[PDB]
């Protein structure tokens, strides 16, 4: 006799092939419904099944109910099995994998020009661009329905969905068809990823391909130390690229480790980093602002990246941690610091008490600060976004008091017609408070906090975010999530959330998410930069991308498909390591200053040679010897040694001074994490981040925290040579080595 081990047991008639309904199993004494298939295209709630034009693989599971209890089933994969009409050219290797293709005859050649329709007038623009990236050729836009090499085209029907199309290729042309506009330019990825492997040519057959999950996201700690837009902008491209869709950007935050303050005599609540990145009204008494005073976004800059993120398909989601990590908040509001009893006393300046009915005042405050109109766009900040992540982590106090705060926030986002994302944490805080489930989005990032079954039977619609599996903590001890993206690609499935196994059909399994964390910033900071992180951030992706929107398996090594992220190359139109494109040097010998350059921003490996001679050195006065949006390079700085500040804000010193009056030789060669200077062939000194030199100083000893490594990547600004400069140049060289 089974009793609920009836589902580890069922059996699963033939499924004929071809067939149009799912064929359900039968138990005498139990009742047995479907609980879904990981391909919901492929096999629906009503089990209705869709054909496929290659064999395909879906994942279907059931809840048996006998007796009075029931148990959802373990995952039994039937194989949708495609007539083999015929059999033809290989399947085309993208990343992700395409689901289903049926091999076709020959070739299509392009020709010296390409023209493309569309019915999207703003994606048919973004083709053609990265068309002409890629291809080098240049690129016709003609009339929605025109004759033309590649036409776009808006299907109505089928099991597409808002992300599906089929891709079809023929010597008299390729046809690209969708369900909705966002499905349309996945399928611009995939033609841009095979004619970055050929170019000239595409081989014919039929492409229908799906997501197999919702949600493939990113979160960016992007508040514990800055990110300049145009680097966020080569992340939703890159996304895009392996069609990720979900870039979750926490805005505020402070540093962790107050503890580091009080145990050397200083005051957390005054001297620890805090940011909050979004332009706000919001001032203190005391006349201090919310808004992050080094670093941030003007509300009509993000409101610009949100639609331009949607443009490339992918949903930023912004997040507010309230009532923890709020030292931003709290700096605005003393007297709502948490004072209960708590298990690590010297981390309250940074809780907001959840109590307090004036505190909820305040949060609802700010986030009404972007959900509700704003006068000058006319509209909300947050208005392109449909999911607004409101914190919720943790409350040092009563559980049930945490319980009223989320059910408040999370409330708060429905009432304004938002859906809300927060960190689940309800396992760590049971009670008897009612909190809302129904339109609630929720990250499973730890399995003590919230247990992924317990997520779904309370009603929440869960996210994989898994700490011990998708953390990064940049060049930390722990959280090392990217010195495992070979294991991450054979066996990391977006049901299994640590040690709890959902079915991969479980409607409530939106997806997952990896995590980037800024830990070791502040006090801590190496000088590490957003370009420092690139390669762990861009590969975490390449990986992930396949095993989120792909099937259950990899389709093939970890080692296979790496070289074809590399045959496949960046994002088009995106250059996120500032390589330039032919290795010659430039060379410059001013007229007279301010000199203008207009070249590109040149990443390590690089080298600067300059003739110069300082002509005066005010004290105080800051002179800029070299300018882009990417930075400055600072001659003199108030200080009076050269250095440099990046776009991300952190300015770095090289303890060195020039000589007023003098013809010096100057040189800095950069390199990744190092970017060192030699005046007249003599090592005159290696760039130190100091930014938050001072407050460590006087720490003395007891601070084993100090940063062991000095790391300073510095990308050359190369638009206008000596901005602000007092002296004369003679000559200037670069060199990319
Ligand atoms: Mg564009």
């Amino acid at each position: 006799q089974d009793a609920k081990q009836i589902a580890d047991s069922l059996s699963i008639p033939p499924v004929k092939a071809g067939a149009k309904q799912l064929p359900m199993p039968s138990v005498s004494g139990a009742q047995i419904k479907l609980l879904g298939a990981d391909y919901e295209q492929l096999v629906n709630s009503k089990g209705k099944i869709a054909p496929v034009i290659s064999d395909t693989p879906v994942n279907v599971s059931f809840k048996v109910t006998k007796d009075g209890k029931e148990a959802v089933s373990k995952d039994y994969e039937i194989m949708l099995q495609a007539p083999q009409a015929a059999q033809g050219n290989p399947k085309p290797r993208i990343i992700p994998e395409i689901l289903q293709w049926k091999g076709g005859q020959g070739e299509y050649k392009l020709g010296n020009t390409v023209t493309i329709a569309c019915p999207d007038k703003e994606l048919g623009k973004l083709f053609a661009a990265d068309m002409e990236d890629v291809l080098g050729k240049k690129v016709k836009l003609v009339a929605p329905g025109a004759k033309a090499d590649i036409s776009l085209s808006l299907l109505k029907g089928g099991n597409l969905g808002r992300e599906g199309y089929r891709l079809q290729i023929a010597r008299d042309g390729v046809r690209l068809g969708a369900a909705a506009p966002t499905g349309l330019f996945w399928g611009t990825r995939t033609l841009l990823q095979m004619l970055r492997q050929t170019p000239g040519s595409v081989p014919c057959g039929t492409a229908v391909d799906f997501p197999r999950y919702q949600l493939r996201g990113f979160m960016l700690d992007v508040a514990r130390t800055p990110y300049p837009l145009s680097y966020l902008k080569d992340v939703i491209r890159t996304m895009a690229w392996y069609k990720m869709n979900d870039l979750h950007l926490v805005i505020n935050n402070n540093y962790i480790f107050h503890e580091h303050y009080v145990d050397n005599g200083h005051d957390p609540f005054k001297e620890s980093y805090a940011a909050f990145r979004l332009e706000s009204k919001m001032k203190g008494k005391d006349g201090t602002p919310l808004t992050a005073r080094d670093l941030f976004y003007t509300k009509k800059e993000f409101a610009d990246l949100v639609s331009y993120a949607r443009k490339y398909g992918v949903n930023i989601v912004p997040e507010f941690d309230t009532p923890g990590h709020a030292l931003s908040f709290t700096r605005l509001r003393p007297d709502l610091i948490y004072k209960g009893p708590m298990n690590h006393e010297k981390r309250r300046c940074e809780m907001l008490d959840a109590a307090n009915p004036e505190t909820i005042d305040l949060v609802s405050k700010v986030f009404d600060e972007y959900m509700l109109k704003d006068p000058k766009l006319g509209r909300p900040v947050f208005a392109d976004c449909g999911v607004v992540h409101v914190g919720a982590d943790e409350f040092y106090g009563d559980k049930e008091d945490y319980r009223h705060f989320a059910n408040a926030v999370l409330t708060h986002a429905l009432k304004r017609g938002y859906t809300p994302r927060i960190w689940g944490s309800l396992s760590a805080k049971p009670g008897k408070t009612p909190v809302v489930s129904k339109g609630v989005q929720m990250n499973l990032w730890s399995t003590g906090w919230m247990k992924a079954w317990e997520a779904v039977n309370q009603g929440y619609d869960v996210i994989n975010t898994n700490d011990g599996a998708l953390y990064i903590v940049p060049f930390a001890g722990y959280y090392r999530m990217d010195r495992n993206h070979k294991g991450l690609y054979n066996n990391w499935i977006p049901n299994r959330i640590g040690n709890e196994t959902l079915p991969s059909g479980h409607p409530q399994l939106l997806g997952g998410t990896f995590a980037v964390w800024n830990d070791e910033t502040d006090i801590m900071h190496t000088g590490y930069a957003p370009y420092d992180i690139w390669g762990i951030i861009s590969g975490s992706m390449d990986v992930l991308s396949q095993k989120l929107w792909g099937t259950a398996k990899a389709p093939d090594t970890f080692e296979q498909h790496r070289e074809l992220v590399s045959s496949i190359g960046n994002a088009p139109r995106t250059n996120p390591l500032h390589k330039w494109k032919d290795s010659q040097p430039l060379t410059v010998k001013p007229s007279s200053l301010p000199q203008k350059l207009d070249k590109p921003a040149l990443g390590p490996n690089y080298r600067l040679t300059m003739e110069l001679e300082l002509t005066a050195a005010p004290e105080g006065k800051e002179q800029v010897l070299l300018a882009a949006p990417e930075g400055e390079l600072l001659a003199v700085m108030k200080d009076g040694t050269v250095g440099f500040r990046r776009d991300d804000s952190l300015e770095f010193s090289f303890g060195a001074k020039l000589p007023v009056g003098k013809k010096v030789k100057v040189e800095i060669v950069g390199e990744p994490e190092k970017t060192s200077l030699l005046l007249d062939g003599e090592p005159a000194g290696t760039a130190v981040l100091k930014n938050f030199s001072d407050k460590s100083k006087d720490f003395s000893d007891k601070f084993k925290h100090r940063p062991k490594v000095h790391r300073s990547t510095f990308i050359l600004p190369l638009k206008e040579l000596g901005s602000s400069f007092q002296g004369k140049v003679f000559h200037m060289n670069v060199q990319p080595l």
